[PDB]
């Protein structure tokens, strides 16, 4: 017996497209996205070039309709320069994202005050979202508070952090918080048999106090996302690693592992992975879209996933239990068993929806 | 004609004493005070072994009772193991101290957590004072809002934090700031003649920029304090230099200098000299206290003022108006044209006088 999930939701990857198109690109990112049963993904601006501008949005967006087998939207990225230049393609955007920790340059602020100048000038009803690790969580939600306006923050990955935002909560701040799957199932324990190249990523690997944490203070964590990260082997095993895993066809296999285990219920996973992105992101329903997964097949996570480029996984040899089967995108099939079936392209811009669109006071 | 002020009140200072009697005792930083005008410091808990719990206070007590020609209140310090147990002697203390950017493995704080765990478990209408650089200035008072409680940030030094704070005050919230005399008379354009290890100091010196901008918001600078934190010549200019200035000696002379300028008025400088840093440490009048300045005398600083066992300063070379003439402390003459005539054991812990408790609710 197969059970029939609504189509899921990842609102934190990256795509590489343009410029990284030998780590991923729409086409088997959007494969990869359907293979691990999500159907709509937020892809991040920090390509080259990082659609940090309306020019590097419109490339982008074509590339995306061009490329995408999923439905999409694109996430614009805050630079030292943009602040009050964006209100003209806003509303097209997933949201706006801050990098507050390490990036490279063309996103990098160099102040408290360049963020406090994209929280006065972003559209008010339109999402923030923020890469903001330990003290950064602190100092962003008091930027927010100071303008009087929502954040969400990325890839919580620490006991402090967690636990600083269930403070926040308590207080009745309007505070939304994402948890990426290598937080929940990997930890230092792990860094050992990853090594010291692949085993980069930021946030770093936590201790098992923190994943503990993370699980322990579940009813603090709004949504799941994979933090889809590409890189080729190479250079994850080369002289300069970069950071980041891929995740996006092994994320829905280790929370249904978790689910079987008693861990969390399937609607706990059904409010991270559909709900709760909806209702942050504004995202539109999909019409005559669904997900069938099979609960009870066994497998053990192998060395690379069919369709990401980037061709490993720190999960290799975890042992999993779930499986997606079957995958229908607006009354297509998308995904079944190993197959893509949904040509590059299919996939559409949610934020031209007429109900994708973020409701707004008129001026 | 000489202009008579009130006893000035440094709330900033590392007498080094226990632990650290080579770069500066109770006796010499106190005789450095007052021949800087000043009649009472709070000096800091980062000594060997630092001020982290109440022996270690009681030690610290009697060698300042000793030592000090000037009156004094001794700083608490705040470590990742002493939040919940300095209940009985916290009204004995200045207020509490937080290293949250670098500091030594005892004050260290590894979570933001540990910052809450403070806010919450010191009494509330005591003082908290924080080392708080950039971004962790946002930090500390997002966990000072999340606790409803007031924070004073120590030596502020960058456009970007003064920007804040201005910011928070906007908003009505409780926070009070101090600046040091080396962030608003040094800058980056003076590394070249201090060398690297001179120019040593946390937090660094500004570009041109942060210390203009310091001088624009001078009304959102609430006390002048010096962070006087003397390390020896042989340490400065050595393999490992550690970071600090030597600041009583200097400081007034600097900023009578600015008076005379027309850099800000001599009721702006006794504001936050003396008037503010009483009433946000609730620091005691000190009874027949005042300095006798002379306004008109030009000087060079020398290579090291006369009192600082550091015998070094990175004010050599400047071009100062005003100097002390007279001190008189308590009706005894304790300074007179670079004689000190107190002797250690003069200055009393200010904490102790009937009119140096801080008024509280009964329980
Ligand atoms: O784009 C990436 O690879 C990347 N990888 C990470 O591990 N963290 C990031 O914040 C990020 F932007
Ligand atoms: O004690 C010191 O020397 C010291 N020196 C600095 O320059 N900054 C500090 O925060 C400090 F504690
Ligand atoms: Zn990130
Ligand atoms: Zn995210
Ligand atoms: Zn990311
Ligand atoms: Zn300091
Ligand atoms: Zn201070
Ligand atoms: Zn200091």
């Amino acid at each position: 017996k197969l059970v029939r999930l609504p189509g899921l939701i990842d609102v934190h990857v990256h795509l590489r497209e343009p410029g990284g198109t030998h780590k991923e690109d729409f086409a088997s990112g959007t494969a990869a996205a359907l293979a691990g049963g999500i159907t709509m993904v937020c892809a991040m601006p920090n390509t080259r070039p990082p659609i940090i501008d309306a020019p590097a949005l419109a490339l982008a967006q074509k590339l995306a309709e061009a490329g995408a087998r999923c439905d999409f939207a694109l996430f614009l990225g805050a630079s030292s320069e943009n602040a009050g230049t964006l209100g003209t393609v806003a509303g097209s955007a997933a949201g706006l994202k801050l990098y507050l920790n390490e990036t490279f340059s063309e996103l990098r602020l160099d102040s408290v005050v360049q963020w406090m100048e994209h929280f006065e000038t972003w559209p008010s009803h339109l999402p923030i979202v923020a890469h903001a690790e330990q003290q950064t969580v602190a100092a962003v939600l008091m930027v927010a508070q100071l303008t009087q306006r929502s954040v969400h923050i990325c890839h919580v990955a620490r006991k402090e952090e967690i636990l600083l935002i269930k403070a926040a909560k308590a207080r009745g701040l309007p505070v939304t918080c994402e948890v990426a799957p290598h937080h929940l199932f990997l930890s230092h324990d792990d860094l050992e048999r990853l090594g010291p190249g692949k085993g980069e990523v930021r946030p770093e690997l936590g201790s098992r106090q923190d994943v503990e944490a993370l699980w322990e203070n579940m009813a603090v964590i709004d949504c799941f996302a994979s933090d889809h990260a590409p890189h080729t082997l190479e250079e994850k095993c080369g002289s300069r690693p970069p950071p980041g895993f891929p995740g996006l066809e092994t994320m829905l296999p280790l929370l249904l592992t978790a689910v079987s285990e008693g861990r969390l219920s399937l609607d706990d996973l059904l409010q991270r992975l559909h709900h709760n992105p909806r209702r942050i992101f504004h995202l539109p329903p999909q019409e005559d879209t669904y997900v069938e997964v099979d609960l009870e097949h066994e497998w053990t996570i192998p060395s690379h996933m069919p369709f990401s480029k980037a061709h490993w996984t720190p999960f290799e040899g975890q042992k999993v239990k779930g499986t997606v089967r079957r995958v229908v995108l607006r009354g297509e099939v998308a995904y079944i068993d190993g197959q893509v079936l949904v040509p590059p392209g299919y996939g559409q811009d949610v934020r031209k929806w007429p109900q994708g669109a973020v409701p707004q006071l008129p001026p």
